[PDB]
Order: structure tokens, then C-alpha cells, then sequence
């Protein structure tokens, strides 16, 4: 299913994502950079932060409470689009969902 990482540059990058994997599994296995996933995915860091487009953001299950209590630790501006992309899960349902990934993690 497609999944596209627009970099703070607006390259583009579409990667085929299969079910069950997360946006930053993908992004980190992939060279996706601008991703870190530094914890490894349990909602501990806040660095897979990413701003998910609007046509996509009540599209994905909810942030759980652990992903609010990290996301106030982003570093790149919080906006109301601002995601852990560890926490989306990718679906067939969410083919073409775009993540505009922010300048910085650390
Ligand atoms: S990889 Fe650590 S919060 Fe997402």
C-alpha cells in the first residue's frame, strides 16, 4: 500500500508499505533519514514525529495517551496534524496516505 514521505525539502518519496508495518518501520529500513525512530517504536523518543496531511489525519486510529504524553516533546513545531509515525499502522484502507516529515527530530 502506498505511503508517501514528503521531506521538509518536498521531495517526494513513495514506498510500497505492506499491512501491519509501521510508517516508521518503513521509513527507517528505507533511508528515510528524516524519520529517527530512535526508541524503536514503543511511543518512548518522539522521534518519528511527522505532520499527517488532512486528508489522512481522521483517517488513522487515534494517538493513544502515550503518544500524547511523548508528541509535547517534539522538537519541530507541534501543529494539530503532528503524529508519532511508529503509532500508524499501515492498512489497504490507507493507500496513498501522505506525512510531511518535519526539518527536525532530535
Ligand atoms: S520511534 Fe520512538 S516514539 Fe516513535
Amino acid at each position: 500500500s502506498k505511503v508517501v514521505y514528503v521531506s521538509h525539502d518536498g521531495t517526494r518519496r513513495e514506498l510500497d508499505v505492506a499491512d501491519g508495518v509501521s510508517l516508521m518501520q518503513a521509513a527507517v529500513s528505507n533511508g528515510i533519514y528524516d524519520i529517527v525512530g530512535d526508541c524503536g517504536g514503543s511511543a518512548s523518543c518522539a522521534t518519528c514525529h511527522v505532520y499527517v496531511n488532512e486528508a489522512f489525519t481522521d483517517k488513522v486510529p487515534a494517538a493513544n495517551e502515550r503518544e500524547i504524553g511523548m508528541l509535547e516533546g517534539v522538537t519541530a513545531e507541534l501543529k494539530p496534524n503532528s503524529r508519532l509515525c511508529c503509532q500508524i499502522i499501515m492498512t489497504p484502507e490507507l493507500d496513498g496516505i501522505v506525512v510531511d516529515v518535519p526539518d527536525r527530530q532530535w
